[PDB]
């Protein structure tokens, strides 16, 4: 037991340091997926938005097509 506390005691200091910046570390990572899986659904909105105007267009665009039928016709 000469040198027992300059190793158990020195091995119990650094899985106090290991398990915390362990810690800190996953949760800065789970902070990131968060923020990642925030911005990957207000993307999809983004374009389920513009999905449906350029679905709105094409049906004008069949609609001046059906328009000039008449218009242009010998």
């Amino acid at each position: 037991l000469a040198a027992k506390e300059a190793k158990l005691r020195d091995l119990e200091d650094s899985l106090a340091r290991e398990r915390d910046t362990s810690r800190r570390l996953l949760a800065e990572k789970e902070r990131e997926m968060a923020k990642m899986r925030a911005r990957m659904q207000q993307q999809l909105d983004e374009y389920q938005e513009l999905l449906d105007i350029k679905l709105a267009l094409d049906m004008e665009i069949h609609a001046y097509r059906k328009l000039l039928e008449g218009e242009e016709e010998r």
